[PDB]
Parts: C-alpha cells; structure tokens; sequence
C-alpha cells in the first residue's frame, strides 16, 4: 500500500544536474511535503528522454549510481519506468540479434514485420503512428541481410513482441531487479501499444491487453510493487485499469480544470469527480504536456475545441497521431505543447485553485516539477534540442530553484502540499458537496478530521476550512 | 443646451504635448469645423489613462493649467468626464480613511465589504465586473487594520458609495466646480456600477439607476449643463437615458456601419435609424474601441460573428468579457481594439461615406481625433506600453497633424465636418428616405433650408445634395 | 483543328528570360509530350500581369520578336489572349480619343457613361463588378474637358463598345494578325463583360452574349482558328459555350477534384464526368486562382465548404467578391491563391491521380507550368510586387526547371504527358466504368486502342492499364 501523499515527478539531471542535487532539494524544500517520487527514466538511454533504455538494471553514470536512488527509498515511495513496449537498439538484447540473426537467442523477443505477410492497405490505416513513418524500421544485419522490424516510436527504440516468451521473461527480470532497489509503482510505460495483431488497431487490443496487464500485476505483486499503466485514450481505458487492482492515470483532469477554470464552468468537472475511477494517480502537467483524447466524453467535443482555440496562441506546435497517411496527415490533436501555468495564462489564482481541486481529486496527486516551480514556456531549449516537448522540460539549477521556490505563488503551492500530504482527513472517504455551475466545493472526512475546499471559478477563489483536532475549532488554511 | 455641432474627441496630451498645443491646433484647423471639444480625463491621476482622478479640481500640471481649459470654452461646447462610480486612492478622501479610519469623515464615502456580510455564491457570480478578480480590494490603515473596499476598477479607483449621503456631495461639488470653468456636457464615466446591492449584477440596477441619473442630472441642469452616460450594455438602456433628458451614446452605430459598408446592407441600418433614441451623442471611434454588446439586438447575432471574424485580422486582441473560454464567440469580445480607418480597411470612400451616415444620424457627433486625422493602428505605441487600447490612441505632434490635415481623405472629412456643423438644415427634422437593401438615403429639413444624403454601399459611394437659400439653387457638397 | 494533345500553360518571361529560352526549355524536356501551348500576353501591356494591351500586333521587346513566336508554331498548336473587353488607355486607339475629343474617329469605340443618362441606383447594384468602385473611369482630354467611359477592370483597362462598329473591327484586325501568325486557338479573356444594358448585370447578357459569341466564332474559323471563351460562373454557361461551337473550360474539374481527393468522394467527380460539357479544355490550375464559382451546383456548398476550410491554411488571402463581409463563406470566395500542388499538400500521389484523372476527362488538356514543375506556394514573390495571384506565378530559370524536372513526381507526370498526348485512344469515345463511391474508374477506346484508369480516392493510389499495339498484349503505364 502506498502512502497517500504528494509525489514529485522529476527528471535526474534537470533539477541540478545529477541524482545528488535532486535529493538535496527535496530535503531542503519538500522534506515535509511529499511522500514519494517519480523519477523520469534514468537508465542508459540513447533517444526520447531517457525512454529508450538499454537495460533498467543500470543507472546512467551521468546521473548517479543506483546508491543514489536508494537515498530516497528510506522516507519517500519510488515510482519508476519500465518501457514495457521497447528496449533500445544498443541494448544487448538487440545487439545480439544484429550478429546472430535469427538464430540469436533474443530473436523471438522483438517484433518482426515478415511474420505477417502483406498486410493490406486496409488493415494499416486502422493503425495509429506517433511518428511521421510507417511503424517498421529497416535494419542490416551483420551478415548483410536486411530485415524490418516493428518500431512504433523513434528508430532506436525496437518495440518487444507479447506474442513470444522471451519478452515476458525480459519484463520480470527486470521488475524484480527495480523493486530489490525500492521501487513502490511501476509505471507502465506505453502500455497500450503492446498489444498488435494485424486487422486490428494494433493498440490496446481487447482482450490481449487485459492478459498483458494481468500478468505484469500480478509479476508486480511478488516484489511488493504495484502497477500505474500509461494509456493516452478516452476514459474508459482508466476504468478497465481500476477495476483489476491497478493505478489508471487521471488524465481526464488536466484539459477538464483548463476548461473548467477559463470558462467559469463547473458542471462537466463535478460530473467527473463523481464517477472518477478510484485508486487513481492524479496530475495535472506532465513531461508530455496536455493530452487531448482522456478528456473525450468527460467534456464535450465543441468544448474541448474550445479549449484547444484558447491554448493555441499560448501553445508551440502540438503532437498529432496519424494513420496510413502519415506525411502529411494533419491528424488528431494528441497533446498540447504547453506548460500548466502557462495554459491557465500565468494566472497564480487560477493555478492554485487547480491544484487545490487535483489535491481532493480522489487519488494520489503527482505535482510535476515544472509546474511545482511555476516554470513557463522554454522557448529557448525548445529551439535548441528541436524537441517540441522540452517546453515543458526546464532545468533548473540549484540557484534557479531557491529563487523559484520563493516566488509568492510556489509558497502557496506548498502550503498546500504539505496540507495533503500530513492532513489524515485525506486519508478518509470522499464526499462531493452540492454547488451552482461555476464553482466546485469538494470535502474529505476521516473521523473527525475533516477539510472542505471551495473554488468559485468566476473569480478563480481558493478557500480550504479544516478542523484542528487538538482544539476541535475550524480554522482556515492560509494559502 | 449644446450647439448642435460636430465635437471633437482627444486626449490632453496627444495632440502636441499639452491643452495649449491642442488648442494651437484647434484654431488652426477646426476653428469652423467643430462646436465642442471632449476633452478626455486631464486631472491628476494615477491609473487607466486618466480615469483616476485625484480630484476633479485640478489639472495635471503635465497638461497645463484651468486656464488653459477656459480657452476653449468661450468659441467651443466643452465635454468633460465626471468619473462617478469611483476616485482614486491617493485622493484627499481616501487618503484621510487610511489614516484616521472610521472615525474619518470621509469614512461613509466608500463601500465596505463587510457590510454585506456573507455573499453567496450565487450572489457573487451575478455581479458584473469583468477582472478575474472579486471586486473587493484589502486595504492597510495606518493603525494597522485590514479592511476591505470596492473596487471595480484597477485597484487604484476605490468606488463611491452611493447609499450614504457624503458620494452625492463630492459628485455636487465636482460639477459646481467643473461647470465653474465652463463645462457644458458631463460626461458620466462608468455610470452603471455606482448601483451596488448583493442579489443583483450590482450594474444598472432598476430603479435604482435612474434615480441616481435624475438626481446627478438635476444638480447638472442648476449649475448649467447636460448629462451624457456612459454606458456599455444592451441599447434599451440608451433609450432609458433617452427618456429622462440625458444624452445617450449612440454606441450601436460603429460596428452597424462597420457591417452595413463591408456587406453593402442597409437593412438593419435603417431600421435602427428609424428608431433611434433621440438626443444622442452619436459617435465612430471613441477612445476605446468597437464595443460588440451595444449592437446585440440591432445586428442579428451571426452578423455580428461576420463583424468580428472579419476585423479579426486587422485589429489587435480584442478586449474580452469574463470567463469567455470562447474566444471567437460574440457572446465573448467585449471590445474590438482597432482604428476605425483600419476596421474599413483604410478604404477612403468608406471611411467618408461611414461620417456622412453618422453625421446625418440624429443627434450630436463626435469625431474621435485619431479618426479625425485617418490614423492606422498603432502596433508600435500599443508594443511600447503594453496598454491594448493605445493601439487606438496616436501620439500626434504639431508637425503631423499638419502632415495628416492635407491627406485628401482627411480634407474629405473637413469639409462634411464644415458642412454638418454649419448647415441649418440639422436644425430641423430628421426625414429618412425610401432605399434598397444595399443603400441608405438620408435628409434633414428645416424651413428653406434642406440638405441630403445618398450612400452606395457597394461601391462606398457618398453624394450630398443642399439648398442655398441666398440663391434658391440646389448644389453638391464637394466631398 | 488542334491536336488532342497536352497543352502548355506558361508565360513568356517566367521559364528562363524570354520566349527564346521558353522554345529552349519545351524542346529540352517537352518536345513529345506536349502538342500546343498557350502563351500568356506577351503584348505590350502596362497593367494586369499583360492583360492590358496597346495592342494585339506588336511583341513587347522585352519578350522577344514575332519570329520567337513563330519558332513554335509549325510544330505546337498556339493558344494566345485577345482581350476582347478591353485594350490599353495607352493605346493608338484611346490616345487618339484624349487628343481629338469626341472628334475622334475611334470614339464609338469605347463606352461613354453619359450616353445611358440617369442610372437608378438598383441598376448599378445589379452590375457584376468584383471590384467596391463603380465601373467608370474620369479621363481628363486634351482640351481640359471631362468625360466618363466604362472601366471594368484597373483603370488602365478601357472597355470597348459593342453597341458600335468599331469595336467588331479591332478584334478582327487583331484576330487576322494573330492567325496570320500561326494563333490556333483564341482565349477569349473575360468576354462575359462585353454585353451591357443597364437594367442588367452587364455580364453573360442572354442572347446578346450569344451573338457576340457566334460572330468572334465565326471571324476566328475564317482565319483558321477556334476560340476559348474564358468565363467564371455557373458551369451551365460551359455548355452554352460548347452547343455554338467554341471550346468552353472545364474549371469545375479543379475544386472538383480537391474535394474528392481530401475526401475520398467520387460520388459528384463521376456524376461531372458522366455529364461534362466537351469539346472543353480542361485545367487544374492556371494562372489564376482555383475558382470557386466554376464549381458551385457540380459540388454541394457543404462539400465546397469542406475544400475551403481544407485549403484555408495551405493557401494565402483568397480573392473576393464583392461586398462579402462573411470571409468564411462559399458564396464570398472567388479565388483560392495557391498553387495546386500544395493544394494537395504536396502529396506525390495525390498530385499524380488528379492529374491522370485530367487527362482522361473529355477535352484539351493544359498543364500550367508551375504544376508542370510541382511548384509550392511562392511566400518571397507574393509579399514583393504586393501582387496576390502572385504565389501562382513563379519564375523559373533554366537551371530551376532542368532540376525541378528531376524531381520523382515530375518524372511521374512527364510520363503521363507523352502517353495522353501519344497513345491514340484518347482520339476515340470516352466511357465511364463502375466503381465504388471512393473510386474512380476512366476508360478510352478508339479501334484496337484501349486504355483504362482506376484511381482510389482513399489511398491515392494511380494505375493506367492499356493495351499496346506494337504487342497486342496489356501493360501497365510505369507512373
Ligand atoms: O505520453 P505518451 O505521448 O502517450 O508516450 C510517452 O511514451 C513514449 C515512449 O517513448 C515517449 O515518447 C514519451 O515517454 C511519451 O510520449
Ligand atoms: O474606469 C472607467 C472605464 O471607462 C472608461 O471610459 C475607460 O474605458 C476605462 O478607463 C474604463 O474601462
Ligand atoms: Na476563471
Ligand atoms: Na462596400
């Protein structure tokens, strides 16, 4: 069971620059303020932030040795990758394959595009591409011969075949290694495109994903770990994920706050929390900026264009899914380049009124760091690393962080942290209050603690009233 | 009573840089042109352009001195704000409650908070003020209590309290005061907030409102002047004004022209013309803008969106309602922020043929200064200042206003400006014509003397037609 | 009679320097697979990219001598403008009309406005002019005195009489000087103009129009020419043409097929195709923007809406029609300024389909140079010369196109020029095949020739089965 706190997502070597000034941070800032913490993949990678990892039993040198990891295991929770979907080309699982070929005793453990024959053209256009490519790299083998492999992301990410055994063999190797270092909850990194059988999506497949999810669960529980799959998908994917014993991601509520807070509007947001999935992991920025599709049926399309006109000028290019069309697709609005605090127009009000409603959202509340630190968009790294999503991903250094961590709206960003994170009242049920269309008044209760917060989204208001067990008398919080 | 005759609108400071080079100006160029300058807010004040005053007594030594305003009120009507809703913080009276408090005199002058007791929910989202903020300001007294205050405005204008009697004696002495220095036409700034009760949007509250309109008007009418509100709304309220001897704005009138020559239709036009409230101060530009709700009811609601989509590309960010998420949605511009030379697309017949209209439309017109002199948008002053609407507020030196007077479209202006201000036929009756959809024929009588107007809307055209009564004949105005 | 062949749109001065380095670069590359060309104006002209002449006799030298026009006749058929509305007001015809007066023996040639007197203002709205001014231009004479004639177009476009005489000789003195140059085919620009009747719209005016029409016809058959009445409106006029014996354009095709290619619709394409007026001369693009109006009946306006909003973003300020404040609107667009292959958003494919989808349509095919070369939307030539259409006229230099013609797509389209303009089956009957509503399915036969085109719409996919006589087999054209 994890403890039901404030968690920090954090890159290794963007807070500082190693794993050693992120540990010094927290003791010196958030010491009281969270109880776990996810940090973004720190294995050796070669592409896509760390997100292409040639083995999860290693810990970059660049950033630190896995010591440096087992510093936070002893107070906080430890939330960690595995890219269940992909290893990297230079792993040497992959290597092995380029020198042996088939005969390789890692061949049946990667997806090969032969296995399938022609694959009509049809049956490709029911497939989504997170890049501008067909999903099948071209590699040449050490003996010369040229085959295609299945690589749904960038080309050095080879995707891991679930038809085969190897990959599972793969998966709990290294599930076993990260829960000995003191991983709490494994996030399932793209869980959903795991899944493919031609004439099918070829993402989240029913009722493979369920068997894949099942397995890793269950996998998880021997190590004392429990399980948080990504999926980026309308919301009834985060219930069939609730209702098995594991973590769904309350991607609904960032678009849905965004709305709810620009447009003073509190009917679709009250609507949500009365039917959110439970047992969820709530946030409201990530390292991916604001997906679009999880908020699908929880608000309105014409609204949800609405949101995405109102982002547009506050907002760098977004990522889009494509099909059998690629080059050229246009496609779906997948996420919104954009930092939390620069979607709700740099308003500290309204962003603290955002976290306050995350903060009683049902769910353990993940506080990026960006966000923690009021970062706004960074043009400057966007346009030199040409990744549209480090928009989102500031460095900050030891000095930024001090004179951030200052600023009149991060203070009151944690008072309410370290609210949640040591009020027991959260620790309670939750109870949804009544309210009229244009403010949210949501409760948690355990015993007789008790805390009530109040938002009036006209005037983007913040009220918390708590009850002081040690003298019985409701006080307000001041934040 | 008014001489009915074009005014000019401007600002102190942006013709030259002081009363006595706008004055210079004035003789100068419009000495016959105009019958009456507005001059916009000249006392000291320390917020929004002007509308903060310190006290209604003095002129900013920046623009000179009251005896550079009595140079103008003995050839020209004289139109000066009366800001009645609020006075500024570093004001006499408002400076005596931070010290002394309540037992300040002018204590009783503001509205407290705390009076109200607790407000519902309900009852704060009724409210109509436009910041994302509460209309309540905190306050420190010098003994070191906090209390809180009105304040619709920017935060340096602490609103008036007119259920106590001290409002309606600073307003009584303003306008002894100001009518002392030959004022003849108060214009009353932000009229509609002065009604404040909790149930209500606390704007232009019936009965309420008029009440506080008859009694300024009363006071005005002693000391020997004419009353014009401000106010932004629905234009039933203007026939309101109307109808208690008060000069409404005819706000409906710029973006209905702006619709009728871009789509050559006439219709609503003249059905508006036909009904239009009487005594108005018809106006194009002002020195905010193109105000959008002052036309709902005039303009169907999608020819409105064409207005907006169609300005949209040459106008600035327009200035937005509240909580308007909808960002291209009439329901959300509260005000286009755009020259109106540039809102007919720096088209000199349309520019002409829109002040012929609005000089023949009933009642006194005003030409805002900028409109006087076909000024573009300033896209380097609104960047310069950050102010949105400055993008209508030209910086014109002596030099180019001379520069500006000897653009043919601007010798065009003068001479309908020569003609509607000295041409007796505006002395009689309005008599509109029979037209097509897609022009306007217009014509004033009085006695001999008889004047008319013919606009094309497709092709912008503008043709005058008077009688000199020395010789009988019927002539065109060259124009 | 010309060859069914593949036709060359192009300027003098754009591809290369001249008309010599055009003769350069059509031998170079298109020797066998083009079999005409139509040479925009080359006369001299001082308005509207050569649509204005002082003549239809004389080369401006700056394009080159008559003998460079003569270099391509003998070998191409030769499609050249006569400006049959309107000539120069440098011209020796309009010249004389200011130095003499109505003393002129050329002043019934042109249309003076006072000859129809009064003119109620509902006849002028009535008049089809895309422009906001009314049609009718002061000139100053040469004595001092000031007359009105009608002016369509830019002002230094004065249109002719056909109430006159004179008028019938101009064109023919100019249609015998252009066929006695080797001039196949006569375009006919903007004939639609020539009939005025106040009380009418002064455009297409049935039957005078007609009998306009018949005599130009009949004066150009005499000379051993055919005519191409270039018109932009409703397609029924495109029959009109084609039952009296003159080639009409097939315009609809163009917006047709970027509608059902963005949507995968053949439903109203095979509709068109199965009820196309012919004798026609087909175009994707031309010189001009892709018009809307040509299309309007052929398409839905819901599916016309479906291409504008595709194109919005891939396509510069549209050209207008008159008065159309509603910028979002089908019946507001007149042109799309863009050129078609970013139409398509430079989609190999795409571009190829359409093209073979042309040249299986009933009619003269033309290929407009800048399609020729797959040229994308030129920013840096629009926004110099302020000319809009500009982002359609690229120029060229004869290394520019050598390279563009290495292009992979161009190569494509090359090969499809020489086979439509070679294989002999396109000299038989067209017969439209079935297929589903997402395909296309074209065939032509004349004797033992037989070839067959499938396009589908979803994939863009291109196949051209025919059969070869020099093997009496089926082979598929490698495109
Ligand atoms: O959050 P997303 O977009 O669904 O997918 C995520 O996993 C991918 C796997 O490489 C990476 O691109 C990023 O970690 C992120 O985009
Ligand atoms: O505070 C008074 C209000 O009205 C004034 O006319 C101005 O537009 C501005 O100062 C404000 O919107
Ligand atoms: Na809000
Ligand atoms: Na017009």
């Amino acid at each position: 069971l994890l403890k039901n706190a404030v968690q920090l997502i954090c890159y290794p070597d963007r807070i500082g620059n190693n794993l050693t000034d992120l540990h010094t941070a927290v003791e010196k800032h958030l010491s009281d303020a969270i109880g776990g913490l996810h940090i973004l993949p720190f294995f050796p990678s070669n592409a896509d932030g760390g997100f292409s990892p040639l083995t999860h039993k290693e810990v970059d040198p660049a950033f630190g040795t896995w010591d440096d990891i087992e510093a936070f295991t002893g107070k906080y929770d430890l939330c960690v990758d595995l890219t269940v979907n992909h290893i990297s080309d230079e792993s040497p699982e992959f290597r092995d394959f380029i020198a042996n070929g088939f005969d390789s005793e890692y061949a049946d453990l990667f997806v090969h595009v032969d296995r399938f024959g022609d694959i009509s053209p049809d049956d490709m256009a029911k497939i989504h591409i997170r890049k501008e490519k067909e999903p099948f790299r071209e590699v040449t083998l050490a003996d010369g011969t040229k085959t295609r492999v299945w690589c749904t992301f960038t080309e050095q990410q080879i995707d891991l075949n679930y038809d085969g055994d190897l990959a599972y063999r793969l998966m709990e190797s290294y599930i076993g290694f990260l829960t000995s270092k003191g991983v709490n909850l494994l996030r399932l990194d793209a869980f959903g495109y795991t899944t493919k059988r031609i004439g099918t999506s070829c993402f989240l497949v029913e009722p493979e994903v369920y068997r894949i999810l099942d397995w890793i669960n269950e996998v998880a529980f021997k190590h004392g770990a429990e399980c948080l799959p990504e999926v980026h998908d309308h919301t009834s994917y985060q219930y069939a994920i609730s209702r098995r014993n594991m973590h769904p991601y309350g991607f609904a509520l960032p678009p849905l706050l965004l709305y709810s807070l620009l447009d003073a509007n509190s009917v679709y947001l009250k609507n949500w929390l009365r039917m959110c999935p439970r047992n969820m992991v709530t946030v409201l920025d990530t390292h991916d900026g604001i997906c679009i599709p999880d908020v699908e049926g929880v608000l309105p399309d014409d609204k949800i264009k609405v949101l995405i006109d109102n982002i547009d000028a506050r907002s760098a290019d977004p990522i889009m899914r494509r099909s059998a069309a690629n080059i050229h697709s246009v496609g779906a609005i997948y996420q919104l380049t954009c930092t939390f605090y620069d979607a709700l127009m740099q308003n500290d009000d309204a962003y603290i009124a955002a976290r306050a409603i995350q903060f009683f959202t049902p769910g353990i509340p993940q506080v990026y760091y960006v966000g923690l630190l009021a970062g706004c968009n960074d043009q400057e790294l966007m346009e030199k690393t040409g990744e549209l999503r480090d928009i989102n991903r500031n460095y900050y250094t030891l000095n930024e962080m001090d004179e951030a961590m200052e600023k009149p709206v991060v203070q009151r960003l944690l008072t309410l942290m370290k609210f949640r994170t040591n009020y027991p009242a959260f620790d309670g049920h939750f109870e949804l209050n009544y309210s009229n269309d244009s403010s949210v008044a949501m409760a948690w209760r355990h015993g007789e603690h008790y805390c009530h917060l109040f938002v009036d989204l006209n005037f983007n208001t913040s009220k918390i009233q708590y009850v002081d067990v040690k003298s019985g008398e409701t006080r307000d919080l001041e934040f």
